[PDB]
């Protein structure tokens, strides 16, 4: 599958696209403002995730720090980075069908849209202000708005029991983004898409 990867915003973005023990394609690239990332996902990846980074410094080596969404320090990440994170998230090929979905699940840090650039699903969007409105309790010094997991590490951010129900927090997220997942265990939002659809991630979509 292709994904276009598309920076809108009118600062840097350092993209990242990983499935949690590998890269995806190159794994990250840095982005000027309009610049467009075209990678390739092999066929059947399961849980992949593409995020944008914000006010990095890499060396030559492609080694540095990042203040959203770090991957220990890489370039090219084979990790998944550090919150706040705005997630496009899919798995592809599964019995037929794509499946994507956006997650405030570990915060988020720039507004996002992600669509099909092939025929036979919608894309989704979470293009609020949520760095803007963030309560202040969630808001991080680096930039972004983190998830209250994150920040509090409770059973009931977390989920860690399987139960856990809508939060303040989490509702907050879910107001300004109903499309998106706002806690784990949230109504899913996720599109079902034809097997081996090619996609679209646009960071800052309206600005």
């Amino acid at each position: 599958a292709t994904f276009e990867i598309v920076n809108r915003c009118s600062y840097t973005v350092w993209a990242a696209a990983s499935k949690g023990d590998a890269a995806l394609d190159a794994g990250g690239r840095q982005l000027n403002s309009g610049e467009s990332w075209t990678i390739n996902v092999e066929p059947g990846t399961n849980g992949g995730k593409i995020w944008a980074r914000t006010d990095c410094y890499f060396d030559d080596s492609g080694s540095g720090i990042c203040k959203t969404g770090d991957c220990g320090g890489l370039l090219r990440c084979k990790r998944f980075g550090r919150p706040p994170t705005t997630l496009a998230e899919f798995s592809l090929n599964q019995y037929g069908k794509d499946y994507i979905d956006i997650s405030n699940i570990k915060g988020f840090n720039v507004p996002m849209d992600f669509s099909p650039t092939t025929r036979g699903c919608r894309g989704v969007r979470c293009a609020a202000d949520i760095v803007g409105q963030c309560p202040a309790k969630l808001k991080a010094p680096g930039g972004g708005c983190n998830d209250a997991c994150t920040v509090f590490q409770t059973s009931e951010y977390c989920c860690t029991t399987g139960k856990c129900g809508p939060t303040e927090y989490s509702r907050f997220f879910k107001r300004l983004c109903p499309d998106a997942f706002s806690y784990v265990l949230d109504k899913p939002t996720t599109v079902t898409c034809p097997g081996s659809s090619n996609y679209r991630v646009t960071f800052c979509p309206t600005a």
